[PDB]
């Protein structure tokens, strides 16, 4: 009846005032949901908004990643305190309409991720292993059998092997810029919150500053990570009766996943230096992981005599292949894990981890091996393209699933009716929350309808645009009532 039984409150280790020793038990729960900030669904915007706006884009990283940290500690910080996950306080704070709504919409937005996931993992196989491009897919479908050996591990080698994977896409990138030699003042020019990223004055490659800045910012948060956090937050125990050590607690967590999600930040920072000194300005014609490959085995696509012959040697691509393989490893443990939170939170449904990867992974290939199949159809023409534009439409579900994760989070965070009045928000949190959840819903009830018209294409049809219209209004204001409904929902419980 415990969110996460099997490791729910499995080490407790704070000893006296020695907090490094004990802040080195649990640091497992940050790596977790930062490795989830650091998958390919959006590793070209990061290049992307390099080439088009060198090192300007980085104060907006900064931003996005301290809001990320802020709701991440606010799941947390639910978690430890009501040692209960988010699923769980919605559904009792909600009917279970609500909460089977709820679940399908973050069923949805795992889902999405994994789509990318496989996408990003099968090119990775295709451009390391040279396997089929089909194969590769039927392929990545064998990782049940990689989390039934994940399994009989354990969290504390799990999280490890976590941050292992972590520290691998890290340094392959810190690599190939260490190879660069860029210009570190122009960098830490860039890292600064200029206004120059929220003008809309240049105009290059069809995306202005504020756009991508916008981008950036509603492309915040994972509302799966969230539901993670507040569940995995959890498998540290804690009595719940001394204050000190409760707070301790909070802080230890704090600190845990403002660490880790600084490592993404920074893994984030190192794509749009990566977009800006590696590659020549606009080299990169095609976003898709591919075209990064072969970007990055073409020596006249860098911009150094060094990264030149690199390239020549066929490494700079590989180990963008590597790093593709590692980010999309994380799914597989993820993914099953926050499903798991969800269903046994949302509706009750206790399932084992055999059929929950088999039935998530199934759905998230079969658009995939769709695409594939129209594709070489039309016969490996444009398939890598096609390829990442499912990647990139699959991220609608997120936006669909933000508001319904954040939102009650915030407020049952808020109400001391689920946190007290020794533990709730402070004055301080509860303005740059409610700002930044604004701030988000705004964004992303926006992305909404841009998503909706991006599925049909880059062919604007005059008849279909105007049935995206309807669709998109339509899927807004559902999205108005069920936030007015969860809002009324829980102020009554408040
Ligand atoms: N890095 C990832 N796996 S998701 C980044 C992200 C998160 C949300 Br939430 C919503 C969007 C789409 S924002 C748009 N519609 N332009 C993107």
């Amino acid at each position: 009846d415990l969110s996460l039984s099997d490791i729910n409150s499995t080490v407790e280790v704070p000893e006296g005032h020695s907090f490094w020793k004990t802040l080195l038990a649990y640091s497992g729960p940050g790596a977790l949901v930062a490795v989830g900030y650091m998958d390919p669904g959006n590793w070209s915007t990061s290049i992307t908004g390099g080439q088009n706006f060198q090192y300007l884009l980085l104060s907006i990283i900064v931003i996005s990643s301290l809001l990320a940290m802020l709701l991440q500690n606010m799941a947390a910080k639910l978690g430890i305190v009501c040692q209960l996950d988010l699923a769980q306080a919605i559904r009792a704070r909600t009917s279970r309409r609500l909460g089977f709504i709820f679940w399908i919409l973050t069923e949805l937005a795992i889902m999405a991720t994994d789509i990318a996931e496989v996408i990003g993992a099968a090119i990775a196989l295709y451009l390391l292993f040279k396997i089929p491009i089909f194969l590769a897919v039927v392929i990545t479908v064998l990782d049940v059998f990689l989390l039934l050996l994940l399994n009989r591990i354990g969290f504390r080698k799990i999280e490890a092997l976590v941050v292992c994977l972590i520290f691998v896409i890290l340094f392959v990138f810190l690599y190939q810029i260490i190879l660069s030699q860029p210009a570190w003042h122009q960098v830490a020019k860039g890292l600064i919150p200029s206004w120059a990223s929220v003008q809309t004055s240049p105009k290059i490659g069809g995306q202005t500053p504020l756009s991508a800045s916008l981008g950036i910012i509603g492309a915040t948060i994972m509302p799966h990570n969230l539901f993670l956090h507040s569940a995995i937050s959890q498998s540290r125990k804690i009595d719940r009766t001394d204050s000190s050590k409760v707070a301790e607690a909070v802080r230890f967590s704090n600190w845990d996943s403002n660490i880790q999600l600084s490592l993404a930040m920074v893994v984030n920072a190192l794509l749009l230096i990566m977009g800006v000194a590696v590659f020549k300005s606009g080299a990169v014609q095609d976003p898709s992981f591919f075209g990064l490959y072969q970007a990055l085995s073409n020596p006249d696509m860098v911009s150094n005599p060094v990264l030149a012959e690199a390239a020549r040697s066929g490494v700079l691509s590989t180990l963008f292949a590597v790093a593709l393989l590692a980010s999309g490893q994380n799914s597989t443990i993820t993914g099953t894990i926050t499903g798991q939170v969800i269903m046994e939170g949302f509706i009750h449904l206790r399932l084992p981890l055999w059929l929950r990867r088999l039935v998530t992974r199934l759905i998230a290939i079969i658009p995939v091996v769709v695409c594939v199949a129209i594709t070489s159809h039309q016969g490996s023409l444009d398939e890598h393209q096609a390829l990442n534009n499912l990647m990139n439409n699959s991220q609608v579900f997120l936006a669909l699933a933000l508001p319904f994760s954040i939102v009650p989070l915030l407020m049952l965070t808020d109400s001391a009716a689920q946190m007290g009045n020794q533990f709730k928000n402070t004055r301080w949190v509860k303005v740059m929350g409610w700002l930044t959840v604004i701030i988000l819903t705004l964004l992303n009830l926006i992305s909404i309808s841009s998503q909706i018209a991006g599925f049909f294409g880059d062919n604007p049809s005059s008849q279909d645009l105007l049935l995206s219209q309807v669709i998109s209004i339509g899927i807004i204001l559902a999205m108005i009532g069920l936030l007015i409904w969860t809002i009324i929902d829980i102020r009554r419980f408040t």
